[PDB]
């Protein structure tokens, strides 16, 4: 098979909007899956010190070297932002990451996702197992759907909704953050939490200030935290985790296991992770001040 | 062909390439225009201009600074060294040949001597033209600097410098940060000395570390991996290696520290939360390195 980023052996993830003049390439083994769902352009290849690689619309989504900083982050900073999180969804976790993180909470009833597109589930089920086994666990529920149209449809239902999807970022996305958080808002329970992929600060910190103007509009409780991944320009992207209870600080876990069993249960993630990810270098934090 | 060419920049991108050090991955920069080729005694001294991180400093093929980002590592590697002892008066950096790790120690009132020893006159004279926010460190008074090898300084000045810093072309790297090199370190340092140097990206070279950490452990009695993130260095993050030779420091969390209206005044990374954040490391890397 043959695929436009991929060039003598190397896949190019390139976007003079989204990374300006710098770019990240990783060797290609063998190319497993291309083709064009009803959606985007879908394409699996294993990587030689990656393992397998999902790039949708030409950009890297996951690594199963490196996929569990990312599902970790963004899943566990919000679930132990809630006091007992009994409903959860997804929005746009086809890779069936995220999922595989929230039912590590025993105290969750329904995991839910809401995806537009089925070719992503089919392909992550068959090269990106170590993800999607989450598709096997009794508590996961998946609504195939424009994830707008489900969130109307279930007002004042979701514990913890969390954005598995690339934020926006264009003028009509920073016009638009403020009506998105809105809707997120009314699918929330009274004290539910959110978490949304935002940007890396190294690069986009307008862009983040912009989300937090937008949070904190509809929110009384709004954070900024990051995680670190290598294969993702600039090495590491940023969460807005935000909660409807004015009464909790998201960026110190409000729950939190025994270092024993966090050890056993998580790789990047930890108490301790969980506030440091909130801590930022001194030119962003006065910026979001 | 008379325009620069180098073998790292190809359809006017420079590529970061290790099939050795981060096999299968290679960050890339655009290049607007290659500045300055030369070849030292000692290494392969490349300048470009990027066009979006400035200035670049590229070594042997490996990538050192740019202009855009220079501040995470120079103030990381600095900073939790200096705030690690109580009062340091003598500093060295060994290998700090852009000026960008004197600069930050500079910013220090208690800094009464920053030496800079580095083998490679070409590095020095090269950043002085094309990294002037760096360089600029060498025209301050309290700048003294030897060129050389390292080893004949340190054997040459025992029991003299607070902190030392290593700042080398690559984290050894030439793989010369054995016990050896730590004893003759803890040598030169005054009796409570502080080190920082540079170790590995933690998310693909965890093992050296754990090594590194062991071989400091058998010298000094305090010993800590911190990280920074840089987000054209591969994997997007460094760590470094903090010891201090008193055991009743602890070098994770800020010795010292100046106001948070200073802080925001002279530092753009570093500061004292993040000193202690620094030290926090997901939960993989945490329990191996406290195996």
């Amino acid at each position: 098979l043959t695929h436009p980023t991929i060039v003598d052996g190397w896949f190019r993830e390139i976007s003079d909007t989204m990374w300006p003049g710098q770019a990240m390439t990783l060797r290609v083994e063998k190319i497993l899956h291309h083709e064009k769902s009803k959606y985007q352009d879908v394409l699996v290849f294993k990587s030689t010190d990656y393992g397998n690689v999902l790039v949708l619309d030409n950009a890297i989504q996951v690594t199963e070297r490196d996929e569990f900083s990312y599902q970790e982050m963004i899943a566990h900073l919000a679930l132990n932002s809630h006091p007992n999180p009994k409903k959860v969804l997804v929005i746009g976790g086809g890779d069936g990451g995220v999922l595989r993180e929230i039912v590590k909470h025993d105290s969750v009833q329904e995991a839910w996702l809401c995806d537009i597109d089925e070719a992503v589930i089919r392909v992550s089920k068959e090269y990106l197992p170590e993800m999607a086994k989450s598709y096997s666990h009794p508590k996961v529920k998946t609504h195939i759907g424009d994830g707008f149209q489900f969130l109307r449809d279930y007002q004042n239902t979701f514990d913890v909704i969390i954005t598995d999807s690339s934020d926006p970022e264009g003028p009509a996305a920073s016009l638009f953050q403020q009506s998105y958080f809105e809707l997120l808002n009314g699918a929330l329970t009274e004290k539910g939490v959110i978490s949304t992929q935002a940007e890396s600060m190294w690069i986009h910190l307008p862009i983040i200030k912009e989300l937090k103007k937008a949070c904190k509009e509809v929110f009384p409780t709004v954070g900024y935290a990051y995680t670190t991944i290598p294969t993702y320009p600039t090495g590491q992207i940023g969460f807005m985790v935000c909660s409807k209870d004015a009464n909790v600080d998201v960026t110190k876990p409000l729950r939190s296991i025994s270092e024993e069993e966090e050890e056993a249960k998580y790789r990047y993630y930890n108490k301790k992770v969980h506030e440091a990810s909130f801590v930022l270098p001194t030119w962003v934090a006065k910026e979001l001040d």
